[PDB]
């Protein structure tokens, strides 16, 4: 009775019992957002989907992009989505995971970091890294919310390939397969999400449209990384070309190795599209405020010569950023809360960018509008 | 090298290493919100505070309120805030925690549920409870982020009193003290928050003003519970009187689980709400459920004239984040409904100002 009332849970039990604490809502939500629809392409519409499901997909995708930082020679990511077989796989090149036994934990590294909770190569903050990874949960969460989860990685350096399958919400695992290897390194994560945990029958149009858009995001946000979807190379060559998809006048600057900015006029209020370490910061954050307010200030002062949030409300801004040890207001990670002083870099836009921005069709809209309101009489 | 690169953490290490995942930001934020200032009382202003520090306080306060559901005879909560001694204590009456050894976990229950992670009496969802407690973290998180954390609880039923102190971020514990007991049951949690973890020198005005407001919220959101702050009874007798403090209005206690107040807003849509005594500052489906019901009867422009206050008891509530400012459970799974009476609805009809739309018989001319 005392023993029935007061309980202790294992870590694994707890995640399944309280999923929203780890992956966010396991219920449907409906909201407006950009997705990539088949035949139509990038568009803004109402979408109904489960955040938790999006999240576990996003964890594996971001992990692939994280590997770019670990190994700049990485050049490709391949994504496969198969609704009929309820099957998703995410492949990447560049250095594989060390296929070797961990001397402290007494298991092979891949099995450790995909099969045991609280495991990461990003737990040392002294190293100052710009990965999306930070907590050591992501890959495990995908595993816990999958009926089958397969890890395959190949390490030339250790001359071996590792392959292992987990099943039933990481409740059991198949035998670990090792083989000799000396090819080019790859990692492939293949999983079948547990749709009953998300109250879904299949990977419907909406969730797929989101997942597909993330592939495009990765193509846009990473450097010198080709992205394939299913089989086809995505026609996105860097951030500029990514931004072009959203448009049918645009100002651009690659400020430095960690910041890239595009700006155009908005007629629907302040808009932002942004990324931090290849994470989609859909609700913005201090990184967007940092760049935007810098532009706002300069444009307000030009307007003063002949109003602040009003200037900002005419802006559509696109930001790709690499931030050290980023922080977010929730799981979901839609809003990045780290202060600019801790970013690890600055982003001072060039005078050329600012000058082009003063043109751009913007200070003009505001001035015409303000001249107009002076002409209006209410009768 | 492999072993230095790829690391595994204990649960405890992880919480201290990645606190914001468990308690929210351990950095200052600045935002506008309602607080209770000394001499001035309830007011809306800019506030600078650390959310994580607010949370650990909140966890212990909500736990005290949760005990009401466990024991309806509970009548009192006493809160003590002492900035100088960096000392907070939260006392409640009603049934104490069973002072007895847990047969499976092989320790006394109070030590188990305040000293071990992932421990709760709210893990059975068949029981359909309306507590704020759900995850079995809260009390531990307060302990983990305190230099000293003391649990004292007294159970007539088991004829014993338990007392134990943890120290250094739950890194060590003192000896457990047991004594015979036959008085009236109480539980008192007394802690000193680890201010260095929150980069603070003391419990300043702002955080104290937040904490004090929560005391008032509890007085407002719980039923037949007197609340004391530093020895003074708070003058809040139920939700209506709580709402009045904001307004120096139409009301309905719809049922045992829903209470609603509505007035006009001139500042856009405003909401003040609670789910199981948790402060849902950013709202949720519970506020949408009540509000949209009102809106529909009179029709976003309507909604933007509303200032609504909602106190709800929800079964197994769910939230965006760890700050629990936004409650996400869908109305089908609430465990109750909240159909406002025709009287309320009628009193609500005295916002309707077709007056602005009418007067929008304007002519823009040059
Ligand atoms: N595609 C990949 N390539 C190389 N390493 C990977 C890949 N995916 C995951 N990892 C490694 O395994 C860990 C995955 O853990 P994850 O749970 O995603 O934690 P993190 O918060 O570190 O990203 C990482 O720390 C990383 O070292
Ligand atoms: N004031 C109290 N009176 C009685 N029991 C308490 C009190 N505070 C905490 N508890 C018990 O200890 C547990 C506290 O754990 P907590 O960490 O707050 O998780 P949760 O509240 O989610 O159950 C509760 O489940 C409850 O059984
Ligand atoms: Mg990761
Ligand atoms: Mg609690």
């Amino acid at each position: 009775s005392v023993e029935r009332i007061y309980q202790k849970k294992t870590q694994l039990e707890h995640i399944l019992l309280r999923p929203d604490t780890y992956i966010g809502s396991v219920e449907l939500v409906t909201q407006q957002m950009w997705v990539y629809d088949e035949d139509v392409g990038i568009n803004y519409r109402e979408v109904t989907f489960v955040p938790g499901l999006y999240k576990i997909f996003d964890e594996i995708l971001v992990n692939a992009a994280d590997n770019k930082q670990r190994d700049p020679k990485m050049s490709c990511i391949r994504v496969t989505i198969d609704p009929e077989n309820n099957l998703i796989s995410i492949w990447n090149n560049g250095k594989g995971i060390p296929v070797v036994e961990h001397k402290v934990e007494k298991m092979y590294v891949p099995a450790l970091i995909f099969g045991q909770l609280l495991t990461s190569s990003n737990y040392d903050d002294d190293e100052k890294k710009v990965t999306g990874g930070r907590n050591g949960y992501g890959a495990k969460l995908c595993n816990i919310f999958s009926t089958k989860f397969t890890v395959e990685t190949a390490s030339r350096e250790y001359k071996k390939m590792f392959k292992q399958t987990w099943m039933d919400n990481m409740g059991r695992a198949g035998e670990m397969e090792l083989k000799p290897f000396n090819g080019e390194d790859y990692t492939c994560i293949t999983f079948q999400p547990d749709l009953s945990k998300f109250k879904m029958q299949s990977l419907d149009k909406d969730i797929v449209a989101l997942m597909v858009r993330r592939a495009y995001d990765i193509a846009g946000s990473t450097k010198d990384v080709k992205v394939f979807l299913n089989g086809n190379k995505l026609p996105v060559k860097g951030f500029r070309s990514y931004v072009d998809m959203y448009l049918k006048k645009v100002i651009h600057e690659q400020v430095n190795h960690r910041w890239e900015v595009c700006l155009t006029m908005s007629e629907k209020g302040f808009q932002q599209i942004s990324f931090v370490n290849s994470i989609a910061t859909s609700k913005g954050g201090r990184h967007v405020d940092y760049v935007a307010d810098q532009i706002v200030t300069k444009l307000v002062d030009v307007v003063k010569k002949k109003k602040a949030h009003q200037v900002k409300n005419h802006m559509w801004i696109f930001v790709n950023a690499l931030i050290e040890n980023p922080t977010f207001d929730s799981q979901t990670k839609e809003n990045m809360t780290l202060q600019p002083k801790s970013f690890g870099s600055t982003c001072q836009l060039s005078e050329k960018f600012i000058k082009a921005a003063i043109g751009c069709g913007i200070v003009e809209s505001i001035l015409n509008w303000v001249k107009f309101k002076a002409q209006v009489q209410l009768n």
